[PDB]
């Protein structure tokens, strides 16, 4: 028979240079046997070249496959990657332990050793095995490795700083995961994030690529609320099987389970060596704690190694992207890129290529919103609560639903009802979880929404005639009282535009919030302690809000929006204390009457970090 | 050790009602004992149901989850299955020996048992046994079988209807893989669709999928012209290891190994008495030989079974989805829909649900691209060359590029340079075969980029006062002349808008092509032979281009194009007669005068079907 | 289907619904012209037109009836079905026995706003569809009171006036109400995923109170 005419056979072949990279593929040992699928790609006659390692439960293969199989090095590297490319650095992805390609067991944000984690290895020793076999195994390389990553992939690098290798000359963690109860990916102040449902079964269903949680309605407003609790809502989705569900569900406070997992203060306590970069956006809709709570902490215990902070107009992950952008925001020009170029870059060729220009980075690099500009700041903050050259600047909430820098000696308070039944959306209806187009710049949205509701109150300051500029961490003052036995208090320092804005019509009157968010009430005193509110009593909150380097020009006006509830990002409080807010029951889901107290012994203010 | 805080395993679930349907996976055996991978789609609590199969390449676990693992079937089965699921049919998808969950030997379009299949199976013998499964292990069916699917899964179909089993009662292919040399996917009159080689790499790679073949440049008319010829391009992507390739390469003209393959052909000697319903889209850019040629076959050997053709204003599969627009054409409602509603279901109830009502369709149901309007023609084609009942009305091109009905006397040329290495462009660069959304619509776009061209010929009549209806197939009567030895002949029927359309401005003027084909030289002879041309001398070539159901309206024109060219969608002709236009060197590429005579003896004109 | 004026326009969509065809275009020559043609060009076709010309919201086609409407409130072939507003913010056909009562905080210092902020008058694009709109956002309102009845397992053909039948209390001395007729969509519409769960309203408008016992005399 003709094999060109009659096939008997089958038509996948048996077996299947004109690129300027070379990809290796190797299983990377640790020292507990346990093997970790490593991606090395190398440019095309490179010698001596320096190497950008970032450790992922993402899918290293995946991620250096941006365009699969790709003619150019260019093109199969990330965005982010860019002037890495451009320089000759050689990348190198790793999927972490229990994921993907890799080996073992995994265990979601995998704890350092000590209380929480009993075994000889951890992401910290991943990490050294993988440098220390780095440096003896890739000939082309210049056994100098710099470390970088966002979100999980910044997670890797936090845990890599509490014990590097020798050979990891530098770091840049962008927007890592480092407290998820304080103010991370799952928590924010106690209130619980509904998104992280859909990550823990996309991550957790299989060492690979896991699915989605099919959905009854295409609004998970309704979805959630359908369902009632977060708990029932995790039970109906199937999610009780899951180990890393059964042990949030059963710590829903600050106990000795989330403390143990605290990056910040146990990098500080170690008291690392390596020059550190440390990055999240202004807009960090994921990671707004991370970067700035660890850099600050390695401040305080007076850290021995360059420690810069920098912040640009980027949301969750922004800074490997483009940075014109945001919703409906426009910087000037493409700040991410910018960043990465004139700050990133150099500053890994200090450490990674010998003979390198010397950069001399200050405090923090934080991108003005406000003057559309990077502003350099040696010291930062110039101003905050203590230890710091000046003092916060209070704008107390007034009477006639006002603000004023200057302080109101009489008695007053606003009040309004929240009702959980018809909780306040965090942006417009609909909203799903899988939408990520809408979820990505969800914090530079308008609040007018908000505004018009009665279960939301609305203060603002009178048409600005000189512009007030603030630098720093805002302070929520807040004196609120409640009916109920406890409650969420949200809080937003919102940016009034212009009435008109002529040269862009739709941003007349458009109230861009500039930093905002939640505080559950029931850890009010203590985080790991929760405790029942005084119905109808006056109670004082203190916490601190996303940072912020903002100009309120002229025309402008400084608004201030408190609200009881955030739908369906955060968990609905039932207003009644329950020793778990995450099994509330249909009946516990109380109506309460909120009141906002301003001037006098109870002045509700939002200590604003003003400077000259 | 507490388990609720410290994780020494994994946090992976070692073993992961709401729904309104239930899914079996199951491995269908074949009577050569090669399982078949086969997924069942139930509606809850369902009793003496149809089903409705498509056996498929396309992964059939994937086609059976558009949302994968919905709560509703509606959302878990594809949009073309939407009148199915409303009925309550038995949605069964499974996979085509060789791919994805199936096991055997994958051979590309398998080939019908005979001289280019001597084994004991094909495609028919593998629906007879699935189906011979399905109605005895189904017992929620009433072991009636219906059968469906576009593209190749429409291809399976005709397969079927060779030797169909007892049980399937009805059929239904869409847009099928009838004659791929003739004018479906790989050749047209003998000119290579250049798409093929990245739908080869992404069907025949693996068993399951694969991926596709790494560009250069960001624009396929450049990436394919820098490559040269057809066979230059699929050695540098390292094609000539895939046997499929190696057969195609190995005959380009229309032998014994093309003609094997006819459909069409082996079809209607086998004389079916299974109810047919042929479809295609009247812009079907995949798929244009297909069902009208298979139909037509059946209707001139007189099957004893309703045999309909249905073509609607769709793209290729457009049948699946929304018809209610292609590319700026905006049709009277969703015209896909409209068809599985009113035509498609009703006609399968008939056979799969007894009891239904009986539907008497006629000759062919055809929308009309001018009235606006579904037709039901009792009788079709009601003109063409012979035996109907009119003959075609010829359109003759003229002096002073016109086109008129009144045969001119007076002898003519005209004459436009074909250059290969400046070759004509399907649709406005730059393009590559990964655009979807610009492949998908391209047989409706302005073609006046083309008019606009020296090596491009125009002819059109005045602006018409009297509207002109064509219902049929048109021909291409064309005496044209080359200075070189071969060449390929492009022939365009468009209907030129009214010079202005003020309630939809950006359609003035606009050139539409209601129906266009290409047609290599080498073949006008001889399909099977081909031979060189005479140059200089102005030779006769007869074909027939895609159907039409249009009326030329008031206001409008009727437009005739023809060039040399239509890249990159086809390899670029020589020019210069080769044994194989596949191995062309770069010398071989000649620039070419090409006169189009018109009146006297050689008469060049398009036989319009105009009706009354 | 049409918005104001629609009928001198494209009647295809509106808003983010898609209706079968050029709607406007399709009454115009069919129907509009003919009629015209019938008194205007002497020998032309006699038409004869139905009592009403009506699109149907749901079945998307044309309606033609010989009598319109077939059910009113009096002197018509039958009467109206009410549908009963019920405890735990339901809706039935049914007649509920048991008293019962929903309240809500009407706030004029926060009034609702009757389309998505921000909108001003001469935003000519948002205003004209502005009656399809997703009611979804005022649903999330504590001053919007919701009813609905549970997913239809049989369809519901509704061809007439609807009339609100409305027992109203409030703690002021005037009060305006605004009664929404809503179609809810599938919770998930796959074809068009946008869909899902929409709350289109098919008929709404609203009642200054002081009038309710003469319109003249407040």
């Amino acid at each position: 028979h003709d094999p060109l005419s009659v096939q008997t056979g089958s038509d996948i072949p048996a077996s299947v240079q004109q690129r300027d990279y070379i990809k290796r593929e190797v299983m990377v040992p640790m020292r507990d046997g346990v093997k970790l699928y490593t991606v090395i790609v190398i440019p095309k006659n490179a010698r001596n070249a320096p190497i950008l390692l970032t450790r992922t439960p993402y899918n290293a293969k995946g991620r250096a496959n941006r365009v699969p199989n790709a003619l150019t090095m260019r093109e199969v590297l990330p965005q982010g990657d860019d002037v890495f490319v451009e320089g000759g650095y050689i990348r190198v992805f790793q999927d972490i332990r229990g994921k993907y390609g890799s080996q073992g067991d995994y265990v979601m944000t995998r704890p350092p050793h000590g209380p929480l984690n009993p075994t000889k290895t951890d992401e910290t020793t991943d990490a050294w095995d993988t440098v220390d076999w780095l440096v003896h195994n890739v000939p082309e390389s210049n056994g100098r490795v710099g470390m970088t990553g966002s979100s999980a992939e910044g997670f890797t690098v936090v845990m890599a700083l509490l014990d590097p290798h020798p050979a990891l000359k530098v770091a840049a963690p962008e927007s890592p995961m480092v407290d998820g109860w304080m103010g991370d990916d799952w928590f924010h102040y106690g209130a619980f994030r509904q998104g992280a449902f859909d990550y823990f079964v996309s991550q957790m269903t299989a060492r690979g690529g896991g699915n989605d949680i099919p959905r009854r309605d295409a609004d998970d407003y309704t979805n959630f609320l359908k369902a009632g609790s977060a708990g029932s809502f995790a039970t109906q989705a199937g999610l009780d099987q899951y180990p890393f569900w059964q042990r949030m569900h059963a710590h829903p406070a600050y106990d000795a389970f989330w403390q143990g997992q605290a990056l910040d203060k146990i990098l500080a306590q170690r008291k690392p060596t390596v020059p550190m970069l440390w990055e999240q956006g202004l807009w960090d809709q994921e990671d707004m704690w991370g970067a700035i709570h660890a850099w600050q902490a390695l401040k305080d215990a007076d850290v021995k190694a360059p420690n810069t902070l920098v912040m640009g107009p980027w949301r969750h992950s922004g800074v490997n992207y483009n940075g014109s952008t945001l919703g409906p925001l426009e910087f000037e020009g493409d700040t991410a890129h910018q960043y990465r170029r004139d700050v990133f870059r150099p500053f890994f060729d200090e450490y990674l290529k010998p003979g390198s220009a010397s950069v001399h980075l200050p405090d923090a690099i934080i991108y003005n919103t406000g003057d559309q500009k990077w502003d350099y700041y040696r010291s930062w903050p110039s101003v905050c609560e203590s230890n710091c050259t000046g003092g916060l600047t209070p704008l107390y909430l007034a009477d006639g639903h006002g603000l004023s820098f200057t302080h109101p000696a009489a008695d007053g308070a606003d009040s309004y009802v929240s009702d959980p039944a018809h909780p306040v959306p965090f942006i417009s209806r609909p909203f799903a979880f899988a939408q990520s187009s809408r979820w990505k710049p969800w914090l530079v949205q308008d609040q007018r929404e908000a505004e018009s509701r009665p279960d939301v109150v609305t203060y603002e300051t009178e048409v600005l005639d000189e512009p007030v500029r603030v630098s720093g961490v805002p302070v929520a003052d807040l004196f609120a009282a409640t009916s109920g036995t406890d409650s969420d208090w949200v809080v937003k320092l919102i940016d009034v535009q212009p009435a008109m804005t002529p040269d862009d019509p739709k941003m007349g009157g458009y109230e861009l919030p500039v930093s905002m968010d939640i505080f559950r009430g029931r850890y009010r005193k203590d985080f790991a302690k929760p405790e029942a509110l005084q119905p109808d009593a006056t109670l004082h909150y203190h916490f601190t809000l996303p940072a912020v380097n903002h100009v309120f020009a002229k025309g402008h006006r400084i608004m201030v929006q408190i609200q009881s509830s955030w739908f369906p990002l955060y968990d609905r409080n039932p207003q009644k204390f329950v020793p778990n807010i995450f099994d509330a029951k249909p009946a516990d889901y109380t109506v309460a009457t909120q009141s906002i107290h301003h001037g006098g012994k109870e002045a509700t203010s939002i200590l604003l970090p003003v400077v000259k």
